[PDB]
Order: structure tokens, then sequence, then C-alpha cells
């Protein structure tokens, strides 16, 4: 299974994390973006969007971070914990992977980039999404250990992800108070937490 | 089964279109987001995000449309053909709707709703963004009939209620000759179609 990916990124981050929870050895093939790798006929071939992370796993070749982590978990997870069979369990997870993507990692996007990608100064009302965000997540997790269900499932560490970024951002946390219990528990259980606090590190030298 | 909806929002009348083609009768609420409706505490207490579509199916509340649409397949098809059962039709399945929330549809709202929500002068650079997501959506159909897989799945119907929107808001899909292709076809296989265009044309009063 080959995973074409580069440490401080997020989405790929979340993968790395999910493929260490279900125990698949993934073949981590290093594709430098400040390069160009990416744009090369070679990898345009087996992903025309020219993104990462990109999979292939005999033969399929895959990109989209959360559908990845969904096909790592059917695929070789020896239970479904991570991933119910059941469908109104699947539908709250996917709809925080929808979340995570839309609202929360896009506010981070949306507010960080402009900044670190095209050295403009801060936009103060994009920040005010991300405030927003966290706001909802917080409601999301009002009584609750996990995000989307009993247990750890992807969303959560598609969540981690996200917000482990935000944290190496500088972005408060501890505002919220239910994100901030949420996310120190996930540290302490999340498959592959340390390698994901290590690409963070590597992504905050752009900052 | 209820269905809190504006004919208007491409993300509603992505899941209309889905629950008409696995034949499931909803029970049409509209929600008046120019009057708050979303916002008022009887509302908050179904949705705390406030967003539409959100569905509530036997004292299951979900939202994010795309989450929607693959849990109505789940619960009420009479077949598995729109979400088949194999991960990896799944994933590739899952991977276009992220490509339409992330990509696409992003691209829309970037480039349309800072003109007809804030009335702010178009922004060229953000029109890019359009014309690169179609030329994407143009090579993952080359070859191809639909959009992931062998038949029409969720993935062509959040895919047509996006596109549906660009086509109202004026874009020319034209100059991309495989989505054009599979649009045009979409619309004569597409359940829901006409009330997708019907509600394309209701969004049209803000232009
Ligand atoms: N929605 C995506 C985003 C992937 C993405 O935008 N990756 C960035 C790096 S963090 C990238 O490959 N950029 C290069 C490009 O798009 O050309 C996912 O979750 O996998
Ligand atoms: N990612 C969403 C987006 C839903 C959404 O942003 N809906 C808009 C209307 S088109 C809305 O409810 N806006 C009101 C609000 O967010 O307060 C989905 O696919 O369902």
């Amino acid at each position: 299974v080959d995973f074409y990916y580069l440490p401080g990124s997020s989405p790929c981050r979340s993968v790395i994390m999910t493929a260490k929870a279900v125990g698949v050895e993934l073949n981590k093939k290093l594709l430098n973006l400040q390069a160009g790798e990416h744009l090369k006929p070679e990898f345009l071939k087996i992903n025309p969007q020219h993104t990462i992370p990109t999979l292939v796993d005999n033969g399929f070749a895959l990109w989209e971070s959360r559908a990845i982590q969904v096909y790592l978990v059917e695929k070789y997870g020896k239970t479904d914990s991570l991933y119910p069979k059941c469908p109104k369990k699947r539908a709250v997870i996917n709809q925080r992977l929808y979340f995570d993507m839309g609202t929360l990692y896009q506010s981070f996007a949306n507010y960080y980039y402009p900044q670190v990608f095209a050295k403009a100064p801060a936009d103060p009302e994009a920040f005010k999404k991300i405030e927003a965000a966290f706001e909802f997540l917080n409601t999301f997790l009002e009584g609750q250990d996990y995000a989307a269900g009993d247990s750890l499932t992807v969303a959560d560490i598609a969540l981690v992800a996200t917000v482990s970024t935000f944290e190496v951002a500088k972005f408060e946390i501890s505002k919220y108070a239910n994100v901030n219990r949420w996310y120190e528990n996930a540290k302490k259980v999340t498959p592959g937490w340390e390698e994901n606090w290590a690409g963070c590190l590597e992504f905050k030298k752009y900052f």
C-alpha cells in the first residue's frame, strides 16, 4: 500500500493515525510539493488532482483523506469499531467528517493559508469563522467523550489532525472546554499521535 | 421523515433528488432562513449548527447533505446501486463527494456568495478556482458516463445539484466537454431533476 504524503499536512496526518489505528503498514512515499513532484506526469497519472494524501492500494488509486480513512478501516480493520456497520452510526460519523472538512479545517485554511502562503496580513473576519467552528464542535461534544459515537472513530481521528494543526498555530483551544477535554484525551488514546505531533511541528516551520 | 429545507439551496436539492431516486417520501418543512427560523431555540435543539438540509428520521437528527444522501440510500434503498456495498466502490464515491464539497461547490461559494450575499464586486482570482475545479471534473469524466462508477450514484446526484447551480449562475459549462456530456445526460436520468431545476430558478432570484 503506497502512501504519498508530507508529514506536516493535516489531511496526510489523519491517514497516518488511521492506518496506525487499524494496523496496516504503509509504504510511505514523500511527495515534495515545493519541488513540484506532484505536478509531474508520473504523479498526475496516479492522481490527476495532484493532491496529497494519495493512496495506491493493489491498483486502486484513492485520494481525499477522509475517503482514505474510511477505506482503510473497511479493508484492514479487524473490527469495524472505527467505522461501524450500522448506517445510523455511520451517518453521524459522516456528518462529522464533512464538518471537519467544510467547517473546521476550512476555517483553518481561510485564516492561516493567506498569511503563511501569500504573506497577507491576518483577516479578523476570517478569524471569527474559526471561533464559530470551535463553538459548534464544543456543542457537539457536550456530554460526549468522543465526537461521533460511544468510542473513537475516524471522525475523532480527522478532528485530531485538524485541532492539532490549530494548536501549533497558537489558537487558544482552552476557551472551548468540551473541545479541550476531548482533545487532551484524544492525544492519549489516538494511535499515531506522536507522529501526528511531529508533523504539526514540521508544519509550524511555515509560521 | 422530516426534511428541513429551502428549494433554492444546492445541498437541499441533492437530498431531494436522492430521496426521489430511492423512493422515500419526505415531510418537506420549509425553514425560512431570512426570518431566522433556523436560529430559534426550537430548531437549535434539532440541529445546533442551524443549517439546512436537516433530516429528522424516527428520532435521528442528521445534517450535512452528503451524509443525508448516503443514509437515505442505506436505509431506504431497495438495492444498493446508488451506494454499493463494496468498500472500493464506496471509496471512489466518497472521494467524489468530498470533491463536490471541498473543491467544486466550495469554488461556487467563494466566487458567487460574496457577490450575491455581500454585494462585493466579482473576484477574478476566485473565478480561476472554479475553472480549475471544472478542469479536474472534466478529467475525472474522461471515458466515463458517470462520475464515480458504472452507474448513477449519490456522487452524481450531489454533483448535479452543484453543476446546475453553476448553470443558473451563467457559468459556461460547455467549455468542459466531458462535464457537459455527463451533465446533459444526468438531467435526463436523475430522479427529481425537474424539482432541482425549479429550485435553481428560485436561487437565481439572488442574482
Ligand atoms: N480535501 C483534501 C485536501 C488535500 C490537499 O489540499 N492537500 C494539499 C497539501 S496539505 C495539496 O496536495 N496541495 C497541492 C495541490 O493541490 O496542488 C483531503 O482531505 O485530502
Ligand atoms: N455542508 C453543508 C452546507 C449546508 C449549508 O451551509 N446550508 C446553508 C443554506 S444553503 C445554511 O443552512 N445556512 C444557514 C446557516 O449556516 O446559519 C451541507 O452540505 O449540508
